[PDB]
């Protein structure tokens, strides 16, 4: 049998820009739990939110200063037990995130930790003395200049893959291992559906820290996914957290190499349920995580083809064509022109609901919201771009100007303007002044608009949820791809218990026509979108308008 989660529509929650409910223009959880209502209409059984603990801010919740605190900026534990119990009266369910490769520098753990060097904290993180007057070793930082930050009060260096205010916790230290298995108890015993593990496969370090070589330099993430004891950690909270709830697990697989996804997801493994990967999200972005390389559907969908192949039998993948690190799935997969927004995005919401593996939609994606025009610096504000101006501008490898133009495209800001709920001031988001500028686009692209509006990108996406919730096929069924070369048009079949759908999708600004495979005709049209007539029955071929999508049951 098939758990629940195979079969399940989660929505991203990004609760710092969702709903604000007292003006401070930063969302919150009475703003999340004032909008159930609208997320279960939409067809929504489950909720990822991005960290909702104790929290600096440095990176918007990653920094967590305590695990069993909520976050001020959202509320009490009160209103997250609100929350939970208004998810349950509407039978929906809560998947939160899950930041233990590393804490904030204000967690008690690291105040203790860096007090002394003689203290039962001390080896909760990585402290090393540097070498020839310099780091322990060439390690950097995902978010800016050296993974080592020297401490004076010791004279010894801690590590930190990202923020210099997130130190990494120690797996390799058997008491703190336990203080997070505790840790996660505290909220599964609350009753939370699922966990979202942040950066999983970086948990182990590599004994010794010994400098990287040149070649490892180049694409150090990968390098850092190679910890020895990195799957005995998982098996480990597993057997000793996981094993005795009903939760199911997601891993943000970061910096691994495809091949390894599967020692993280296979059932018989008895590590994580769920696979995030990076490669279809991150397929036309550089090395460097801020550069763009051009790539066609072709690219696109061969890379679909090569992460749903290593799920295999026995694992699992989500899919998403955004979420809170990334550019607006319209604006980097579709068109968001004017003219082509809406009819791009209807054709990406019927690829995203007719993938096999769990779908997570990004708040406002169903609304076909876009990047935001930046202009000024202050529009940028982010960890990870002050990190690039560290290491690139700063470093002279490039010019302010240039890093801002590639930037605007990439940019985590762009996923994190508040949720355009009406044409209310802010788009009614908030009452005051709103952390981050509200995308000018929202007097046509809001929620009010596109609820009452039964041709619009809200309702598609409402009206594909619930065929994909009636069509076991769509979800568990099989998945093939009908010609992985075709760079015009994306077509695909699902299929399961001798029932077979056909996918097709036209990712060109330009009429253009398909032909089914050699004795597939197609029986019905369950859905279409930018089409003025659904093919006849027993139709061999289909002649598709610019950017339209359907789906099909075939015989
Ligand atoms: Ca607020």
């Amino acid at each position: 049998g098939a758990p629940w989660w195979k079969s399940a529509v989660f929505y991203q929650v990004y609760p710092r820009s969702f709903k604000d409910t007292n003006g401070d223009g930063i969302g919150d959880f009475k703003g999340l739990t004032e909008k159930l209502d609208y997320l279960k209409g939409l067809g929504i059984d489950a909720i990822w939110i991005n960290p909702h603990y104790a929290s600096p801010n440095t990176d918007n919740g990653y920094d967590i200063s305590d695990y069993r605190e909520v976050m001020k900026e959202y509320g009490t534990m009160e209103d997250f037990d609100r929350l939970m119990a208004e998810l349950k009266k509407r039978g929906m369910r809560l998947m939160v995130d899950v930041v233990i490769n590393h804490s904030s520098d204000q967690h008690e753990w690291f105040k203790s930790s860096r007090a002394s060097k003689d203290n039962p904290y001390r080896d909760y993180y990585f402290w090393r003395d540097g070498k020839d007057g310099h780091e322990p070793n060439n390690y950097p930082s995902f978010f800016g200049g050296s993974a080592w930050e020297k401490d004076p009060v010791t004279g010894q260096y801690y590590l930190h893959y990202f923020g210099r205010q997130q130190p990494d916790l120690n797996w390799d230290t058997p008491k703190l291992r336990e203080e997070l298995y505790a840790m996660l108890r505290f909220w599964l015993d609350k009753g939370v559906s699922g966990m979202r593990f942040d950066t999983v496969a970086t948990y182990s370090k590599t004994p010794g820290f010994p400098d990287l070589t040149p070649e490892q330099m180049k694409n150090f993430a990968e390098a850092y996914t190679q910890g020895p004891n990195l799957h005995r950690y998982l098996q480990e909270m597993h057997e000793k957290v996981f094993d005795h709830y009903d939760a199911v697990t997601a891993g943000e697989i970061f910096g691994a190499p495809l091949n390894q996804v599967p020692l993280f997801i296979d059932s018989r493994r008895k590590e994580l349920d769920m696979a995030f990967t990076f490669d279809l999200i991150r397929y036309d972005r550089a090395l460097d995580r801020w550069h763009t390389i051009p790539r066609t559907l072709a690219d696109f969908r061969q890379t679909i083809d090569k992460v749903d192949a290593i799920a295999g039998e026995y694992g699992w993948n989500t899919f998403f064509l955004g979420n809170h690190d990334n550019p607006r799935a319209v604006s980097h997969f579709g068109d968001d022109r004017p003219q082509w927004r809406e009819a791009s995005a209807k054709a990406l919401a019927t690829v995203t609901l007719t993938q096999r593996g769990t779908p997570f939609i990004f708040q406002g994606d169903e609304l076909g919201m876009t990047n935001y025009p930046f202009k000024t610096l202050q529009d940028f504000d982010d960890i990870e771009v002050k990190g690039f101006f560290q290491d690139y501008v700063e470093t002279g490898k490039a010019t302010a100007e240039e890093l801002l133009t590639n930037v605007a495209l990439t940019s985590r800001n762009n996923a994190r303007t508040p949720f355009q709920w009406d044409d209310s001031a802010n788009a009614g988001f908030t009452t005051g002044k709103p952390w981050l500028k509200v995308n000018p686009n929202y007097t046509e692209i809001n929620a009010a608009r596109e609820i009452g509006d039964p041709k619009s990108v809200y309702s598609f996406y409402r009206n594909l949820i619930s065929i994909r919730h009636e069509t076991p096929a769509l979800s568990t069924g099989s998945y093939r791809d009908i010609d992985p070369s075709n760079a015009d048009v994306y077509a695909y079949t699902r299929s399961q218990d001798g029932e077979t759908y056909l996918v097709v999708v036209n990712f060109k600004a330009e009429p253009r026509s398909f032909t089914l495979p050699d004795g597939m005709h197609i029986a019905e049209t369950l859905i279409e979108s930018s089409s003025p007539a659904a093919p006849a029955a027993g139709a061999a071929s289909l002649e598709l308008q610019p950017w339209q999508s359907g789906i099909y049951k075939v015989k």
